[PDB]
């Protein structure tokens, strides 16, 4: 395992939350080694308690982020709605409890997440200025 996602793991047991969503390319190349700029496009790091972790990116980016990242990566083409798209590759969207980075997710991104996870949504940031 990734010894950095081993400790947000170890976190969100602690929080008693069951995922973590990355979405500052910053913070994902802290955590991964893959560095993304996705310009427009959708990227996440999800991060459940227990689950493999799961990078989505945009499909132009997926061969890139295999050579450095062995857990599952998922790709989005531009004709997908990447937000139904998460939906049909993720294992589980039950959390009822989320962290989010607040500090650099938008309100659009946000809001399409809820589409997704019924689940509250708290501040990741915290825990990533203290890492
Ligand atoms: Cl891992």
């Amino acid at each position: 395992s990734n010894a950095k996602l081993d400790q947000i793991r170890l976190y969100l047991d602690q929080k008693g939350a069951e995922l973590a969503i990355f979405s500052d390319p910053v913070t994902i190349n802290y955590l991964t080694g893959f560095f993304c700029d996705p310009h427009e496009r959708q990227l996440f790091l999800f991060v459940y308690h227990d689950l493999a972790p799961v990078l989505f990116v945009p499909a132009l980016e997926v061969a890139r982020a295999s050579q450095a990242i062995s857990f599952p990566v998922f790709g989005y083409v531009d004709s997908e709605n990447p937000w139904e798209k998460i939906k049909a590759v993720l294992p589980n969207t039950a959390a009822k409890t989320i962290y989010a980075e607040f500090d650099h997710l938008n309100v659009n991104k946000f809001h399409g997440l809820q589409t997704i996870f019924s689940g509250q949504f708290n501040n990741l940031t915290p825990y990533v200025q203290g890492m």
